[PDB]
């Protein structure tokens, strides 16, 4: 059927050491929608802490992706140690864009397009990789 | 002295001009966070109360306590141009920590820890400095345009 409105739909990209996270009720990329009258910035922390218990301190916008069913914007995000969490029953981390996990579509769409930024000799690609850098950092000194 | 700290948010954002204050004495924005709201929810959403802007990124910086108050510091992007909102009456533009402007201390004491970090060699220092440059990006197509 034909969507007849988009989500205002928030995804996050969280990169733990062994790859990027991804949970299950198919694995997708977590996140949610906003609700009328907040954010998708706002919706996205809300969301990441009810689906994994991690509590996001820094997120960089990266690209919007857009279906027929939602409107994304996308965000890096760092943050704890994710755990499946309310209706989150499992979770994983993926190590590239055609991993073999069962991927919801959309997922590994934005996941193909994140690896393409992160070489990008770009404003924005300079900043992704400077927090991919934050991250390695942090997760090291752990 | 108080029982407990509370949570507070503040934000640091800078505009091509200087580091954004707000007076409803000058001080950065932000506030305090709800119950049940990480001090990262309370930031987005006490910054757009004041400001109108709407933050897309932000970089955690740092704690900052004083005796009444336990602040996370963080460096936001948003795209737009802030403007006094609410109960907010006057805002500005801080060039400095040692600026002639009157800031409450606090609002000093902060902006000079991060007048330091944004020259340190570390992880946090450089992404500091990539997110600045990416808003100096944003800033000069809007320019151009």
């Amino acid at each position: 059927r034909l969507p007849s409105d988009l989500a205002r739909r928030a995804t996050a990209i969280i990169e733990m050491p062994d790859g990027v996270l991804v949970t299950a009720s198919r694995y997708n990329l977590p996140g949610g929608k906003a609700n009328r009258g907040e954010l998708r910035s706002q919706a996205l922390i809300r969301e990441i802490r009810e689906e994994t218990g991690l509590r996001i301190n820094s997120m960089l916008y990266l690209f919007d992706h857009i279906t027929p069913f939602n409107a994304h914007k996308v965000y890096l995000c760092i943050a704890g140690q994710p755990k499946p969490q309310n209706e989150i029953e499992r979770i994983a981390l993926v190590s590239s864009p055609d991993t073999d996990m069962d991927l919801f579509v959309e997922g590994r769409a934005i996941l193909r397009r994140y690896a393409r930024l992160r070489n990008e000799e770009t404003a924005k690609g300079e900043a992704l990789r400077a927090l991919l850098g934050l991250a390695r950092y942090i997760a090291k000194v752990d």
